[PDB]
């Protein structure tokens, strides 16, 4: 609930299904620790990465596996991944969607943001 | 249900609310001729323009009026309005989503078609 | 010149080439009439299209052949077209590029005004 | 040049001045090595980063300091940079072109390749 990717591929004109997503944040030392991670649906959607409790203040990086997406359906891209970094949770609790729109040579991404 | 409008704000992050939004049809004189009309709701969302039975095949503008948006939050934008045209219901009924993702000098829209 | 128009594809990663682009401009009557014309060159770009004398304040309607262009390279598109309408103003800077980036169902674009 | 980094501004309509750009690549540790770095010009590009001996097949990573550049506006934005990570291969057209279109709560960019 906190923290949802949807992606949209703008070739087929349809959501970006079974595209691979993880999630890091960084740690005290500056490395980037693995947070959460999953799969797109049937409707470009990932749900249920994080709790509110989990999801506390700090660094995130959500990594969308662009490259593996556009291989999987037998297309060469130019991106490996889209990468989407960003300080969460600061002003306390809020919740993310990062959402991406995905083409074999360019990709945009936004944010919405939302206080419950 | 056939036809839906989902408009998103780059500057505040957000979903673009009470956005104005107005749907053509090509008449067989070449004209546009009204087809529906409404805003988007606290979700970004216009739903309800049309109906299966009155959806029929043909080719459709959207117009969504961006510069009416930008200047109704005190912001001088670049462009009048943002159009999206496309041929309809051409190989039988699909359903439409038509997205837009708005910023004072840019605009991206996208489409999603899907088949019930 | 003060307009140029610039289109990318964002499928194969390159310009736009030989994509027919109409220039109009708003009549009193509300009315589209034809301004400018071309299509681009191996860069993607559309130079030429206009004078500072003739490219007066008013609202003009730029529309890409989109459709032709991917039904050239045998792909099946969403759009008829791509239109960018906008106002042109004295006040701002003098001179207007316009970016359109373009995918099979879908398209961005941007204004790039500078002096 | 065999690489350039062009910043365009969505909000103003506008290049992106003085942006801090860090191109790295992938050591083969898998780390991210310092590889070239500047800031975007009045043009909003970035010009001169390397050299066609220099830029070999590999992995790269541009990353632009956005964050700074709307801070310096005076505006609040959501993403600590931007970072655009991509293989260089040699079978491809010769020049990459890295563009990127920053809005405070969105970016685009897109890769022109061409020889
Ligand atoms: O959940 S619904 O609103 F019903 O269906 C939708 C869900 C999400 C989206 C949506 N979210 N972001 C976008 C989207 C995101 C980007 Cl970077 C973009 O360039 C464009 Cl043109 C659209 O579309 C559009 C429709
Ligand atoms: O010599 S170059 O600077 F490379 O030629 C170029 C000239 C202009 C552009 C350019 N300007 N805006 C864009 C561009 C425009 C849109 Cl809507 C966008 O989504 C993205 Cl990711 C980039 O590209 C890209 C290349």
């Amino acid at each position: 609930c906190p923290l949802m990717v949807k992606v949209l591929d703008a070739v087929r004109g349809s959501p970006a299904i079974n595209v691979a997503v993880h999630v890091f944040r960084k740690a005290a030392d500056d490395t980037w620790e693995p947070f959460a991670s999953g799969k797109t649906s049937e409707s470009g959607e990932l749900h249920g990465l994080t709790t509110e409790e989990e999801f506390v203040e700090g660094i995130y990086k959500v990594e969308i596996d662009t490259k593996s997406y556009w291989k999987a359906l037998g297309i060469s891209p130019f991106h490996e991944h889209a990468e989407v970094v960003f300080t969460a949770n600061d002003s306390g609790p809020r919740r993310y969607t990062i959402a991406a729109l995905l083409s074999p040579y360019s990709y945009s991404t936004t944010a919405v943001v939302t206080n419950p």
